[PDB]
């Protein structure tokens, strides 16, 4: 994989030209383009900007994000050729930067659960997850050192977790989701794929400007809360397996590590996501749903289908539920720093079972809101698997601090 | 003024067919979009759908919002002629009711300061307010039943007490603002515009299917609160002998008003909206503002200049301020059932003036969320003056309500 941040050095001490660099990810588009098919379109003529603390940095960005020079077609033959006026403002805030937005990457239609022809880097046999399938397989394949997804359920971290990239999912709302179509505006949070934690700094440093992305660094000594979200269901092997190596690790590098089981209402909370999630979809996509209902990709058209009964008044409850869950979820952070938990069921699925993967270790996450992150830990009949560092609500910055050490930890 | 509950029984009767009330629409715009220049576009082929409770009803759409069969050009020379390819959520909602979507109303560029060419059908020789312009002109002109408008700081409130029509901006959140042109995502809230209350609750009884809104009947002896925010500076002459009118027929109608005191913390609110506002309106404007900078009309183009340097860290500390202020809000609405205050700062501005007039009496309750009601109550020069009943978040339907009895109580 290419680093964001060791590009920057380079470029910064003038040791690598911005142009070489963007060279260099247009190159690694073609080498391997044909084998894992993670862009919608590829902008060969895109080239560095001459300044920012982005320049000569090449991203990729979810086809459901909008762009201005290039199509934007949801992952739907109902948007293709669509093109939008504008740039979408996390586009403008890495433009702003001096990156250079180098093409867009596939996205399951309207960022749901229907597998885009995006194959894994580690194999092709199987699947990069989704709904950021391409932004995934992208940075993981080592094509470019950054790429922007969204996550409802959990379509950043466990694609990132599939494809053994870093990844965040930033606290909800901290990045705009203006001209990004919307799945469930109670969930939808734009997340970010590159290398290694510290790429995720500094790329949401240039994006935002906020003070605490500068100058971050390992955490010393964490205080590691571990849930098993068993309310979730039973976790596969490899999954255990990796959150054990993490836990270790971690542990040898001076992390308290403690067990905890979330409370009932947190575990309510997991429940009625989907409840939030397609109640708002009906409203989001009810113009496709009602004007082009076949259009709609099979999985997603099915799931709507099943849902056209959710009523305000459950839909009401079901965000009550919610908001008791954060404040719970709140308590158990007086006595840890972060959480520690799966990025995923467990290793990514032969794509022969047409799945990009269960988001039911993702998706409270993303209802609650706080900013998580994947730190790649092992591989598994050489397939990725990850664990997912979550802190306080606002404290996104800690989170990546944590997942830095956690790294320099595996790394031993 | 066309009432839709009107409307609304004598179509369920039999004794009003849709196409006869739709070609009723159509003849009254006919009748006075000459002289009133309320619509950006009105759609002559618009015809009534057959079945929903909205059949027969047609809408007016603020231009900031997303439509699939007509352009949606924000009242921007950057947007001329852009058609999107959806229709808005919100319109959405509209259309699945039955509703017919007769055109797009004016809209100042951006929904900011910017007059549009729109006159007050009182007199044209005023603003008819601004953002959402010609939504609030046209229904004030006896055009349409209802139509929808946007409000930030006053966009809906204002224009709607400008131009004596009834007019309401739901809880924040209530209706999805997917497809609706970003100002500011923490404050844009969707409103209607109608004749009278009772038209706005049919009107969100059949877009969001709301047990709440169904049955509403006037509310009997209400507490109210009466509150001048003083924080906002002293009103015009004018502006205050409504809102006398109005607590006098209210005491008279059997309303217990009492004069309250809003929270210090509710008036820091008050002060840094402007922070929060205009902060995000540069990430959401940020293709505009860098691509298109002169093109952007120009007190917009102004303010935005004027505040580029509002940092993350103050704009962090201003969202602080505003969950604070929506905390101790609550409290207020613990002795009170709903509050009374200003619509605007006095009658509509002389076109001369080039101001849609200021949101000051406005803002604050957007950022809280709060619903709110305006009520005509009398005209002082010809020109029209109303007040704002406020309930607690999430209480549209007593909002609704109590403002229905204001209306009773002044018809006396």
């Amino acid at each position: 994989m290419i680093s964001l941040a060791d590009l920057q050095r380079r470029i910064e001490t003038g040791e690598l030209s911005p142009n070489a660099a963007i060279a260099q990810s247009h190159a690694a588009i073609e080498a391997r383009e044909k084998e894992v098919h993670a862009f919608v379109r590829h902008d060969k003529s895109a080239r560095a900007q001459a300044s920012g603390p982005l320049r000569g940095i090449a991203v990729g960005i979810k086809d459901i994000i909008d762009t201005a020079n290039m199509p934007t077609e949801m992952g739907s033959e109902i948007y293709r050729g669509w093109q939008p006026r504008s740039d979408a403002p996390v586009v403008m805030m890495l433009k702003r930067a001096g990156a250079t937005i180098i093409g867009k990457t596939t996205t399951t239609a309207f960022a749901s659960r229907d597998p885009t022809a995006t194959l894994n880097p580690h194999n092709t046999g199987h699947s990069p997850g989704g709904a950021s399938s391409g932004s995934a397989a992208a940075v993981g394949a080592g094509m470019i050192p950054l790429a922007l997804g969204t996550q409802t359920g959990g379509s950043v971290i466990r694609p990132a977790a599939y494809c053994g990239t870093a990844a965040i999912k930033p606290s909800f709302r901290m990045l705009p989701t203006v001209g990004v179509k919307c799945y469930s505006w109670a969930l939808d949070t734009v997340g970010l794929f590159g290398a290694r934690a510290e790429d995720l700094a500094r790329g949401l440093l240039a994006m935002t400007g906020r003070s605490e992305f500068s100058g971050i660094v390992p955490a010393k000594a964490p205080r590691i809360g571990v849930v098993r979200q068993e309310f979730a269901g039973a976790v596969e092997p490899a999954a255990e397996q990796g959150l054990q190596a993490a836990i270790k690790a971690a542990e040898r590098a001076g992390a308290s590590v403690q067990a905890i089981d979330l409370p009932e209402a947190v575990h309510e909370a997991w429940r009625i996501h989907p409840i939030i999630q397609d109640f708002e979809a009906h409203r989001a996509l009810a113009w496709e749903f009602s004007e082009h209902h076949d259009e709609i990709a099979p999985m997603l058209r099915a799931s709507l289908d099943a849902t056209v009964g959710l009523t305000p008044k459950e839909y009401d409850e079901a965000r009550r539920i919610g908001r008791r869950g954060r404040r719970e979820l709140g308590e158990v952070f007086e006595g840890v720093d972060v959480l520690l938990t799966y990025s995923a069921p467990g290793t990514a699925p032969a794509k022969a079972l047409a799945s990009t993967g269960d988001p039911r270790y993702n998706r409270l996450w993303t209802l609650m809101g706080n900013p998580c992150v994947n730190v790649p830990v092992l591989k598994v009949g050489g397939l990725p698997i990850g664990v997912q560092v979550i802190a306080r609500f606002g404290n996104d910055a800690h989170a990546l601090a944590t997942a830095w050490f956690l790294e320099d930890a595996l790394a031993k």
